[PDB]
């Protein structure tokens, strides 16, 4: 009843926005996703995602996609190593826990979600640049493309979103840590020592404030990340110049075993990213001119040290879609308010845990 003869615009087709769209569409809602990516073949850079029972997996189950996820996800164990390459502990996944949070490639998750939507639900090459509330509909302005209208706008376009001001004046913050990520293709050949160290498990190591994480099998590539407190001199490293990054990393990792150094020396290109947070604090704006809200990283971007990132976003989509379709609310505004009040609770909890882990993980003495 709330959305009958109305349409919904979701801004951003990340995992959270696409899940949003599926959950609305399967209830007969007219919904479009506007995604800035030029088309669906653009690869998504990054590590794997794990969906949790009761949150991310509950969104997939409601959508009819839980088995689809299971079929493309891998449970993976964890090895903790020290800087010398000694395995300090090894924890494999017991078979009764194979469904707790198996890891899925981000492109596979995207494909699962896109395949679940009706044709032309996602409108590619649509970068939203501005919103304007009319008498009853939002007008959406896109970069060099014709405008569109919607009764309800859901901001789902990630942590650096510039279209949040109708919802909140909160600004994204840097937390003081920095991340460098890279993929190694054919790792069994190109970083064989480190690949054997992982031994089919994820690997984590920490030494003198420098952290290293690796997944040796993300659809055949090894993905790794290195994190550290942002240096005071900084960004004096040009991530377009691999020689500049290799030089910086080899100094920081000078005391690490050569299996780690070879990882750095053979990487083709590096991606640098300051850690950021979009902090939940005082309430969002009340009495907005037309119905609008935010989900996912746009709502509560958070340091990736607690593993709660995408799962809290998928809970947003589950809660918001239920409120918009369960027939219990007298207005779209009230369904939104109910979602936001719930999400401020679990969102603040996740953000606190992420921020606490971050403080603790970068203390000079930290051990996993
Ligand atoms: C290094 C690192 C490591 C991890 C993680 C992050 C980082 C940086 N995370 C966090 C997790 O990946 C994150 O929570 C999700 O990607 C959030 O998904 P969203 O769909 O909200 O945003 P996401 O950023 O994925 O999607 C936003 C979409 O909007 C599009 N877009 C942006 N601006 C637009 C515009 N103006 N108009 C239209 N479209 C626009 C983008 O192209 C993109 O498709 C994580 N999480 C987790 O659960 N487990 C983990 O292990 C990790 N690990
Ligand atoms: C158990 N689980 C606890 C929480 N996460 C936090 C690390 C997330 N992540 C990361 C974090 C900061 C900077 C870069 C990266 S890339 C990356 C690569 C592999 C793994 C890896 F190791 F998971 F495969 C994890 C990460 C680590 C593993």
């Amino acid at each position: 009843n709330l959305l009958s003869d109305k349409n919904v615009a979701i801004i951003g087709g990340g995992p959270v926005g696409l899940t949003m769209a599926k959950l609305l569409q399967q209830n007969g809602i007219d919904v479009s996703v506007y995604e800035r990516d030029n088309d669906r073949e653009a690869r998504i850079f990054g590590g794997t995602l794990d969906l949790h029972k009761g949150s991310g997996q509950e969104a997939m189950k409601k959508a009819g996609l839980l088995q689809t996820y299971y079929d493309l996800a891998l449970p993976m164990g964890v090895n903790i190593a020290d800087e010398k390459g000694n395995i300090l502990s090894t924890k494999n996944v017991k078979p009764e826990n194979r469904f707790d949070n198996p890891e899925i490639n981000r492109n596979d998750l995207r494909a699962i979600l896109l395949n679940s939507l009706e044709n032309d639900t996602v409108i590619w090459d649509r970068k939203l640049v501005m919103l304007e509330p009319g008498k009853k509909k939002w007008t959406l302005t896109f970069e060099n493309k014709p405008s569109e209208t919607a009764d309800l706008v859901i901001i789902a376009n990630g942590g650096m979103s510039k279209v949040r001001k109708f919802v909140t004046d909160t600004e994204v913050e840097e937390t003081g840590t920095f991340n460098i990520q890279a993929d190694i293709h054919h790792p069994e050949v190109n970083c064989p020592g480190f690949f054997q160290l992982c031994n089919g498990n994820r690997l984590m190591a920490a030494h003198q404030g420098n952290l290293l994480f690796a997944n040796p099998n993300n659809n055949g590539a090894l993905h790794f990340g290195i994190s550290f407190k942002t240096p005071d001199e900084w960004t004096q490293v040009d991530f377009q110049n691999r020689n500049s990054v290799v030089d910086f990393l080899l100094k920081e990792f000078s005391d690490w075993d050569e299996r780690y150094k070879e990882l750095i020396r053979v990487t083709s290109s590096f991606v640098g990213l300051a850690t950021r947070i979009f902090p939940l604090g005082k309430s969002w704006k009340s009495k907005r001119p037309l119905p609008i809200t935010m989900i996912g990283d746009a709502a509560h971007l958070m340091p990736p040290f607690a593993g709660q990132g995408v799962n809290s976003g998928l809970m947003d989509a589950l809660i918001l879609s239920d409120n918009l379709t369960n027939g219990k609310f007298n207005s779209i505004e009230e369904a939104i308010e109910n979602y936001e009040q719930q999400m401020f609770i679990y969102g603040k909890e996740a953000q606190e845990e992420s921020t606490q882990n971050e403080i603790e993980m970068f203390k000079p003495d930290f051990t996993f």
